């Protein structure tokens, strides 16, 4: 300690490349990148989403034409969201653990297609109720939690049947970790990874999401405190990694949360963050450098794995 | 859970009232403005949508709001005449140059509010970098200190009541107080741009001052730091301080969050954050697409609150305060 | 580091109000208080505190006229203190769980009509019994636990019944905070929060509480670190806030409790720090700014909440 | 357990990539190679297989490739001819020396390549010791540092970008730093070797820098750390930082991955470790014997940055870069 | 702090060896060595192992021989591991828990010929199953659990029956240490000690092993944060001493168990670390005072014990 | 428990010695020795059974043996003849004094013993205070230090490698680190008893160096420390690293074993411990008397490696060397 002007020069280091290039502390690689991809239910369509320029809905067939190029780029896995067709959503949620719904076949064709491409499938009831609502109501609209556990779980296991590797209770309640957790042990589903969305704030970020999968319990965007304890009650229940979302707005939550505990962390990169930046990089008011500035800082901040729209551009860049 | 549902404290807005953490007031608002030469100006930047360039006078009629609304300080950025840009950047320790005009006559104006000068070559050079270049094309550091210690004093000598090194020179926080201190200027504050990343998100910013093409292609690798480097960054804030700072900064801002909240762990001082052009121009853009509620921009500001720091220098100020008044 | 004079002078920063402004490091909102009130049992009634000048007994009618302008004020919460008749005061304590008793009778009515304001119910047995003890006691004197745990809970279970939405044992007993805890569950009352009073001392600062509401197990003055050791127990037994009091005189201690913990964390500025300061503004020894700087103490010091019988006055100054 | 099963993440490999904690890249690696005076030579080192002693001309043909694969920086080790070793080690700043002609063709020719030149007396000295020797063959500390500083003055003329004091005197990184200071060398960086011990594990190097025969059966431990010792290495290094050291390093390297890691954590600085002679030599042994498979090397590599160091000086440099351009 | 050269001049204290010594931070002693021996099926009988120079595979009576010399160096214990005959491997691994297998054998003999040395027996099913997996497979080559754990169950129980007073789950399993320590005191065996390997990698230092004894679950030597976790999973299932495995290549983690949990923590310096060692030595490359460094830095670096082939020289030196 | 039970590590002697965390070994001991004048002396000194003050030439015939013992050093404590005594205590810097005239004959005896003098004017004084009186009978603390210096010089030129100033001046260690570094004694170590309180187990040493009578009932709460204070010997001990101590000790020892803890702790430097005369008192009553057995003097000494010294001034040196030697 003790360094002072002029016998410590902090620019020493930053005068030549090579110099940076020992002394840089963060890189972000291919093995750090997730894929989040939407679904359609039909053969041979995409459609675009206005709010999320460049980013497609796909069909399977469209699915697994894209997953050749991600799988050569070395993206590790994919993350789906299907697009439910309205006359599947129902009071009951039964779609959700359909072994005929879109992610049990996205699930069972991806992994018969690319063997070693991680599957992480979205455990929550929202995208197959008539109302919107993660969880089955009773007859003036409050929640019934067993019903709903009980579907979470079906749907669960039903990932698990299809082959997912990881399931990720998206939801942002208590008691369902523990029951997927128990669940998938008890069908002998012992090596399904469980990636818990633990601290996950309301947050006017999630915008551009809602138009692409056509849709009291998310955290405050003041509390940090909270958040910690958020992470360590899903590592209590058993998840086997941890998720902080949004994103670039919550990196200092990444940062304390992985000081704190030490376990795999991940973090999205979520629809608003990827529409603001594509949006100003199509206005020409900010370089395509910002994708890949954007994502070494989520592993500045201590990111094991970043769900994010630009794994694939990133995954090409990642060469230079 | 069972015992403990974290859902309790957040199941109705007293509870959440009673539990919340952090809150954003118009005490920790900064409004960074960009000044124009002449009488009766005022341009849009495509680039910023919202902000304008404004010359003297009207940047006195907009800061009457400005004051109205509580905003404790503006950031004054000049808006240099190409003509006045040099290898030597004498216009930025010019008496009459658009900094040391617009500080005097807002001093005079409005006694109360806090007026930040920019100290950094970048607005005065032919090649837009922050100092003065050698004849390998490098930034030098101790000649450029030179220069930046005669605009600091200009700008006390203006009646700042701050001035914040923008430059990233290694040692010129303590040169400038040095000579502050000589001169008699006391209690003139050094906000320090402590731990400033050499980004892509200062873009926009580039188009409203005018340095753009002067810059070109021109990259501040020399100076500024590398975006992979954390503990880095608490070196930069360490020597800072021993040098004197009254203030200490992060920059960019919301990419940088895990740095502001290192920094005020660390150094329990006065810390700051700035929400840069590039930040603001992609909220802007969402928003106006109707891609992003008009809510994120308090979200954005409060995300700068959760994460240490006291104050954040940002283009949204205005608005900002005006519905923090509600 | 090494900051030194004259390079350093912290005087800088306090120069001016705008650069004070810019570096304060805490600030008191109306959003940190909770205003303790004293229900009557009559209609049309109020009632001068000798101890407390300022502060009134209320019925429930005058209760709601002067709820109209707290919750305008935006003021969060009340703590509601019944004011027991003595011919309600038994040996079994069954007015603490009776559905009419003044605070089931005040909560419904301050729930119907306000349906955002909170409110926070006393759980604890001295304000029933004719002895004052907070137990029931058997044939000798001594407390009979089970009894006395069954009319507590009993007791919660009214409360929540009633609408309030926090209960708070104001006890300094064990077993109560998880006996209740399981028992609001187990009713299905899942939402109810439970604001345990955690590090409370045996303190002089009480004297003029027992004038306003007509009346080995309170902590040591001298202990600092046996307050960790109950704050840690109310958190295990599945409190969601824990409380530190008497306030002032325990600065000392909130800052610890949020250090360690990092939990929802109040404080309650009791009956008699009020009446000492109310006392010294009133006979002109300290200005009424001492209110606000009483209070942002609180906040500096680690608290989220704040109990205070000047919220009122606060509430109203919080605009300059 | 059974909740929580580590071997979940473990299970397949798109998972263990997810949760990989550190990763090896060619921009951790730096080359030690050792030169000859001359002109079209090449030695083989018997104890350190696959290692050859190169003249200039061989050096800058091989410095093509080592510059293809992107190895950030090499570090000089002068293979010093018997009749220009003395007792006053006044080779060491020569002008002439193969240090300073090595480094001046380097720069020549691959401009963006790293030179980190050794300052320590060794290959000057007939006795083999760091420093000058006093009558009672004691290493004397300050007559050393003033050969040590114009040793360093001498490779900052040559052009290195920087030096790296590898002699274990006390105070030499400032005395080292004012001297650079002083005649403007501003930029030259300082790699101290902080923490070097007296280690069994430097062999094979004195056979190949040839100062083998002149050391004998001579010892540094006077000046060379003890191994028993840990805390002691923190003291070596927040010394060395205050001087003006712009990285620290760890010497041996695998041995001591316990001193990377308190290193690391207790400074945040760059932090550099060697993995030395005897590291690289028993590990080829036993590649060539069959005893452990080729993949040993980059295990070795990973447990460098695995306990925090930012780069590694290594004798596999060029196989570790082939190895990872894949 | 703020010591600064001049004032500081740190070779004083390495200036004469009488000062070298009364700062010495650490030191090895023969109490903290414990040597592995391979051990045959015959009679008079030794074999040398190509790729461990100088280490031999030894019939019992010769292992008896040379444990005298051991036993007056004073080394505390050995690690048997015995070197199966390929005719008593088998699907069941019955093997592993026969009463006359050679660790069950050994470990007799020696307990009744040294009483006071340590045995430290291996629990692991490779050594004893054809296909050489740690555990019994079901039809398709999957790992049944129950029914391995039941046979490691049985095999812990021979060694505990046969007088070791350790045993070392030297596999990288979950709910093997559990099961064991369950078992032991179930049975009676309350004293004997459960050493678990508890960081153990998927390394290339292995190599020499396999030929010594005729032979998803190790960790990535990537990870250090993720070593933590294995440790206090171990600690919790009531290990008695944590071990971490390689050693010289994993001195960080050593380093970091230590500090982090303050456990008798112990380091396999394995097959391959002798091997390149000694292959050094044997060529005049590094000179031998090399094993004492070696040594030396597990003590400095955080291990209470290390497994080392060396141990019977090092012994031997601990005299100078 | 069940499944921890740490007895289980407890069963056996093999299990004990694995787990042992502490050891004492003889590199950990320094034997204080009381020196005489003249030629053929031994004397007996009643408070300090086993003790005896010796004259040189019988200290040279029982140092063979501390040698061959491995001791590595002795702390020498001179029995200054009554006549010597003054108020300015100028026998401390004879050059024909006891300690210098000791220190000559055992570094030419005995060359790789370290010997470490005693820098204090206490067995000098005719008061018995360790410093100089002002005429209200304080003692002074920078005229003290002048006398100090000069002692120091002096057993930096009779040979000594170690002077322990044991004074409790404020300042001192700084200002002899400064004249030994001026007059070119630049590897004298310097061995600072930093925290040493004002204690009543001191007795038996001022019986055995004769300091006794000339105290009185005098006591020295004007600079050695209140045994009440712990934070403030953290204090002591980092002003006496930033002057330059190389070794920095807490005295006495048993009874501060809680101080060398968090010295330890807080600086990990080299930390030293004196098990003072009334502890050495204490023990030998009590052993000789059958109410403790022999074993607890390796019990007291094991402790202070436990509590984190790394060396102990004990005169159970010797016994402690022929125990350990087995
Ligand atoms: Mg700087
Ligand atoms: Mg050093
Ligand atoms: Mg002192």
């Amino acid at each position: 300690a003790n360094r002072a002007y002029p016998y410590t020069r902090l620019r020493r280091n930053r005068r030549d490349d090579f110099s940076r290039r020992l002394v840089r502390e963060n890189v972000l690689t291919v093995d750090d990148l997730i894929l989040p991809v939407f679904v359609l239910d039909g053969v041979n369509q995409r459609e675009s989403i206005p709010s999320m320029p460049g980013v497609e809905r796909l069909s399977i067939d469209q699915l697994l034409i894209e997953a050749e190029e991600w799988v050569a780029l070395g993206i590790p896995a994919l993350a789906l969201f299907p697009v439910t067709p309205v006359e599947k959503k129902s009071l009951d949620a039964a779609e959700a653990y359909n072994p005929e719904g879109i992610a049990q076949r996205a699930t069972r064709a991806l992994r018969e297609r690319f063997p070693e491409l991680g599957i992480i499938t979205d455990v929550a009831l929202d995208p197959f109720t008539t109302h919107g609502q993660d969880g089955i109501l009773d007859d003036d609209g409050y929640v019934l939690n067993d019903v709903s556990i009980d579907v979470l779980v079906r749907q669960a296991l039903s990932h698990a049947e299809a082959g997912a590797q990881v399931v990720a209770p998206s939801d942002m309640m208590d008691g369902r970790i523990g029951a997927i957790r128990e669940a998938l042990e008890s069908a002998g589903h012992t090596n399904v990874r469980i990636m818990a969305y633990s601290a996950k704030y309301a947050s006017a970020y999630y915008g551009p999401f809602r138009d692409a999968v056509g849709s009291t319990y998310q955290m405050d965007p003041a509390n940090s405190d909270e958040a910690l304890h958020e992470v360590a009650a899903d590592l209590a229940e058993g998840a086997d990694m941890v998720m902080v979302k949004p994103g670039m707005p919550y990196l200092d939550i990444v940062r304390r949360v992985k000081d704190e505990f030490r376990a795999p962390t991940f973090v999205y990169q979520v629809s608003g963050e990827y529409a603001m930046h594509m949006g100003a990089i199509q206005n020409g008011w900010l370089a395509e450098s910002v994708i890949l500035e954007s994502l070494t800082a989520f592993k500045r901040a201590g990111a094991d794995g970043i769900l994010t729209y630009f794994a694939k551009q990133a995954a090409e860049q990642l060469r230079r």
